[PDB]
C-alpha cells in the first residue's frame, strides 16, 4: 500500500555520487582498462582471465535514517571524462603512416539503473562452454540452453568487481522496484557518441506516479560504461571505461 | 463481432509474461542460438539451403483463463531482447580484427521483429530467388514462380508452428492481420552494428484508432518474434547467424462482444 | 473549385487496398524484381543504358465508385513487402571475405510513394544530358546542358508503367497540388537498407486546410519506387533489387463547386 | 521600424515560386552542375584554386507586387532539392566500386543551405587557409591575415551577385541577418552518403518569436541556396563537385509598419 | 540568496553578442585554428604532448551593465562560425585515392558550450595518469592511477584562456549550479563532421524553477570547445582543426535578497 507523499522542508533529500568503472585493472597503472584481449584457439576452450572481463558497477548509498520510505523521483546522469578519449598520442596504433593514434572505438555498453534494492540479473552466455574465472560470479550449471535462456541463472548485483558484463543482463521478469536503461552498440569501428549536460533530467516515476522505494533506507545505483577499446601500437586491444555521475532526488513516502 | 464494453472489477484483468527463444538453426548440441555457417550457391537455381542454416520465426500460443461472449483484449506490451551483453564476448575463437587484435563482434544483417495478436500471425511469402529449394521440415512458399520474387498472392500462411517458417521467405501480410499488431526492422549490410536498447520503462499500447486491442479467439494469445542480431565470424572466416530471446509482458482486460 | 462539406453516413467512405510491383528492368524470365547487371560507359557522350538496366517508376490508376461529389483521399498505410527476402545471403552472392557469407543487398536506394487525385506530375533532371535513353522508355526530350540542373521543357505525367526511368524524373514541386508525395534518396555504395514494417502507422493526407487529394474522374493514382540497393553476384557484377509496396487508402465523399 | 497589424482581405496575400540553379564551376559547355576536377596544391602556401573548381552561393532577388507604409512579410517556405534521382546514374564514366561492379555514386562532403530574407543575405568570411589565393572573378575575403582562419571581422559582405561568392570562404553572418531566416548543414567526409528527402507536405514557418517574418525592403524578396551534394568520381579517380537546383515557394502577407 | 521578482520596463533587458575563437595550439604564425601535428609516444609511460599539440577550452568573461539586482541569463543562440571552410579539400591535403580530392577534416570531435554567472567548474579525468602535461598548461596535479577514472582532488575553474587542455578536463557535474553546459564527444578517426547553422534556434537557460544563471559581479561567462576533427596533410601527418563559436545571450534584471 503506497499512500501519500510527505511535504515540508524536511521531506526531500538528494544523493550525488560517481560510480567508477570496473574494466579489469590488469596492473597498478591501468585503472579503467582491461587486460589486452586474447582469442581462444577453439570455441570450447574459451577461458577468459578475470582482468580481461569488464564487470557491472554498483553502489549502495545510505539515506537519512527514517512507515516512511525514501522514494527516488528524478535522476541526472552522465559519463565523466569524455574528453580523455581525445588522447590520441599515448602509444596507440597510427591510423596510417605519420598519422595520429586510433581513438577508443568499437563495441560499447552504456547502462545505468536506480533502485530501492539490488538490481536483479538474468544470465545469458554467448558460449555456454566458456570457463569463467575465479573471482567472478557467473551463471552456474550452464547448459547449451544458457546461450538463449536458462531461467536457473538468477542473481543480484550485490558485489562490485564481480558480475561480468558479458554474462548478465537486467532481469525483465523482476526489477519492479528499479528503473534501468541500457544500450549495446556492437562493431569494431563504432564511434563513441557521448553527450554531457546538466540540463537533462529523467523521471523515475512509474505510470502510477511511484518511484523506486528504498528498502532499509538504501539507494542502489548500478552502471556500466564500456566506451570501446583502446588499440596499442602493437595492435593489442583493451576495453576502456569511464565513471558515471548520478544525482538522485528523493522524497518521503508513507506506506502501509 | 460488435465490440461492446470493457468489464471492470478485480477479476477483469490478467498479465502474460514470457520469453520466446530464437530459432536460428541450432546445427549441433552446442550451438543453440546460432545457425550453421553460411555457404553460397554457385547459381540461383542451385540455391539449396540446409534447414539448420535458416533462421525461422518464433511463435508462442499462450492459453488464457477460460471465459464463457467475453474475450481477452491485449492492451499493452513491454518487450526487449534478452542477453544483449553476450555480444561483448570477443574472445571465443573469433576472427581478429587485425594482427594481435580482439575478435570481431557480431554484426551485419539483422531483423528484429515482434507481434501480439488474438490469433496466428498471417504471412505473405516473398522470395529473393524463386528457384531456391527450401529444405524438408520447413514450411515455405509452394508453387513459386518468378512473380514470387515481387508478389505472388498464392503465398499465404499462418505462423502456426515453431522452427518451421523461415524468416527469409515470409513477412507479415499487410492485407490481413486486423487482429494483430506487428513491428519489425530489417537493417541490412555486412558491417552494420547491432544497436540494442534495454529498459523496463517503455510500454507499447496495442489499441487501434478505435480503442480496441487484439481480441483473443478461443482464449489464446499469440506472440511472435525474430531477433537475428547479425552474424558471428569464426577464426576461419565462416559466418553464422546469432539470435537472442525476446521478453514479452502483455496486459489484458476482459471485453464483451456480440 | 470551391471545396464544400464532407458527406457522412455508411455510404460515404470507401477504401482502396493494393500492391504496386517494382519495375527494376527484369532482364530475363528468372529475374523479376532485379535489373540487368550495371555496365559503365567509357565517357559521358557514350552513356547508352539499355532498357532492362533502368529502374522505372511504378504507377496504378485505381478506378473508384462512380459519383458535384469527389472522392477525397484522407489516410494512407503503406509498407515495403518482403523485407526479409534480403536475408538470402546464400544465393550466388559475392562473399564478404574468404569463407564468409554472401553480401546482402546494399548501396544506393530510392524509396518513394505518392497518392493523388490525378497522375503524378514529373520534372526531368539528367545526371548527364548526353545520355542516350533507350527505345521503350519515356525520357526528357531535346535535352541540353541546362537539363543537368533545370530545363523547364521536361514536363511529364507518370501515366504509364515500365516507362519512366527513375534516374530521369522527379516529382515536379512546381505542380502536384492534388497529390501528396514522399521520397528519400540514400546514395553510396555501402549504405545499409533500413526497412521498417508495422500495421500501426498511418499517414494523414489532408493539407493545411483539411483537404486531401480529390479524385478527378473517380480515379485514384498511386505511385512508388522502392529500389532497395544493389545485389552483387559472385563475379562482382551488380544489379538493382526492388520490392513491392502495399497501399491502403481511406477515402470519403466531398462536395465541390 | 514599428511593426503594426497584418492586412486581411483576398489580395492581402501573394506567393513566390521559383528555382535557383547551382553554380558549381561549370568547367565546360557540357558540365553544367559540376565543378572542375579537384586538384591539390603542393604546399599550404601555394593553394590557388581555379574559379571553375569553386562552388558559389546562389541568389535570386525577386520583385514583389508594388505596395506604396505597407511591406510584404514572408510567412512560410516550402523548399526541395530538384533532381535527387539523377544520382542513380551509376553507369556514366564512373569509377567501378570493385572489379565488374557499378559506378561509384555521388558521395562525400556536402553543404545544403537555404535562406529567405527581406534584403540580401549578410556574409562573414572564414578561410580554411588564409594564404589561399582566390581567383579573378570571385569575391573573397580581402586583406586576409592568419586571424581570418578563425575570425576576422573585416570580412563582411552581401550575397548580391551570382557566380561570385565561393561557398568555402563565406558563411551567413550570425551577428547580422535579423531580417533573414537561414538554415544550413555541412556534412563532411569523403564517404558520406547523400540523404535527400523530397515531399510537398513540409512547410517551414518564417516568423520569429514575436510572430514577425522577414519584411521585404523595396518590395524585394531574397532567396539564397547552396546544394553541393557530394563529389562525382570518374573512371580515372578524379573528383568533381555535383550540385542540384533548389525549389522555393514562399507565402507572403501585407504588414503595416511605421 | 532568495530569488524574487523579475524587473520590467525598457531598462530591464540587455543582450550580449560575441564570438569565442578556438585555441587548438597554434604551432606557428600561419596556423591559427590548427594544432601542431600529432606525434605518438614510443611507450605508454612516456606520453609527453607538447603544448601546441593540445587543444584547450575557450572562455570569455563579458562585463554587463553595472547594477540587490542581478542579470539573469534567459536565452542563448549559438552556432559554429565558418563551417564551409571545411570544403577546402585542395590545400595540400592527402588524396583519398589516386587522383582524388584531399581528405576533408574528419574524425574525433568535441563540440561544447556553456553560459554561466561565474566561471565554469571543471573536474579532471586523465586517459593516462603518467602523461607528462607541458609547461604553460593547467592540468590535474598529483595525478595517481585513480585519476584515470575519478580523483576528486582534480578541481579547477575555467578562468584562463589557452590553458586548460580539453583532454584533461570536463565540466564538474557535482558543481555548476549557476551554469548551463552542453557538449558532445564524437570519437573515431573517420567520423564525419555534421555541423548545422541557423539563426532560428534558441536554447532557454532557465532551470526547472524558471531561474537562469545569475551573473555575479555583473559578469557573464561564456565557454566553448569546437574541435571539428583532424586535417590530414599530404605527408599523412594530422592536426586538430577548430572553429569559432557565436553566442547571443538575452538577459533580464532579477531582484535577489
Ligand atoms: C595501455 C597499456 O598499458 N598498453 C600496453 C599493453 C598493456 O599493458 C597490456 O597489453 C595489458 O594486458 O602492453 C603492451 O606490451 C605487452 C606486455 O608488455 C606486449 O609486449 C605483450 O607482452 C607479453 O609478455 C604479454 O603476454 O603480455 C607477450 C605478448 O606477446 C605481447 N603482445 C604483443 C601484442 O606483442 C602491448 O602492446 O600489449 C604495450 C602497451 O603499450
Ligand atoms: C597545415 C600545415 O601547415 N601543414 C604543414 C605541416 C604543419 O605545419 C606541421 O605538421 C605543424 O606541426 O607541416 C608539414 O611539414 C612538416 C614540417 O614543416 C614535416 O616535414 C615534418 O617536419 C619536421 O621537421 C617536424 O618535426 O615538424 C620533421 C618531420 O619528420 C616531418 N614530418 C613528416 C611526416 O614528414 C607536415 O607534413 O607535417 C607540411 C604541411 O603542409
Ligand atoms: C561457434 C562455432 O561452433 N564455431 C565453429 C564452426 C561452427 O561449429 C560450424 O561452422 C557450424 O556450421 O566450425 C568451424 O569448423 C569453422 O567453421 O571454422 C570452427 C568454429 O570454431
Ligand atoms: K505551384
Ligand atoms: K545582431
Amino acid at each position: 500500500e503506497v499512500l501519500e507523499v510527505k511535504t515540508g522542508v524536511d521531506s526531500i533529500t538528494e544523493v550525488e555520487c560517481f560510480l567508477t568503472p570496473e574494466m579489469g585493472d590488469p596492473d597498478e597503472h591501468l585503472r579503467g582498462f582491461s587486460k589486452s584481449i586474447s582469442i581462444s584457439d577453439t570455441f570450447e576452450s574459451d577461458s577468459p582471465n578475470r582482468d580481461m572481463l569488464p564487470c557491472y558497477s554498483v553502489a549502495r548509498i545510505p539515506l537519512p535514517n527514517l512507515i516512511l520510505m525514501w522514494e527516488a523521483v528524478t535522476l541526472k546522469t552522465e559519463v565523466i571524462g569524455v574528453t580523455s578519449l581525445m588522447n590520441v598520442h599515448s602509444n596507440g596504433q597510427a591510423t596510417h603512416d605519420n598519422g595520429a593514434g586510433k581513438p577508443v572505438q568499437g563495441t560499447s555498453f552504456h547502462f545505468f539503473s536506480v533502485g530501492g534494492e539490488a538490481l536483479e540479473l538474468q544470465g545469458v552466455l554467448f558460449n555456454y562452454r566458456t570457463k569463467y574465472p575465479d573471482g567472478t560470479i557467473f551463471p552456474k550449471n550452464a547448459t547449451v540452453q544458457s546461450q538463449v535462456m536458462n531461467t536457473e541463472h538468477k542473481a543480484y548485483l550485490d558485489k562490485n568487481k564481480a558480475y561480468p558484463v558479458e554474462c548478465w543482463v537486467p532481469d525483465p521478469t523482476r526489477n519492479e522496484n528499479t528503473r534501468y536503461f541500457g544500450t549495446l552498440t556492437g562493431g569494431e569501428n563504432v564511434p563513441p557518441v557521448l553527450h554531457i549536460t546538466n540540463t537533462a533530467t529523467t523521471v523515475l516515476l512509474d505510470e502510477f506516479g511511484v518511484g523506486p522505494l528504498c528498502k532499509g533506507d538504501n539507494l542502489y545505483l548500478s552502471a556500466v560504461d564500456v566506451c570501446g577499446m583502446f588499440t596499442n601500437r602493437s595492435g593489442s586491444q583493451q576495453w576502456r571505461g569511464l565513471s558515471r555521475y548520478f544525482k538522485v532526488q528523493l522524497r518521503k513516502r508513507r506506506v502501509k
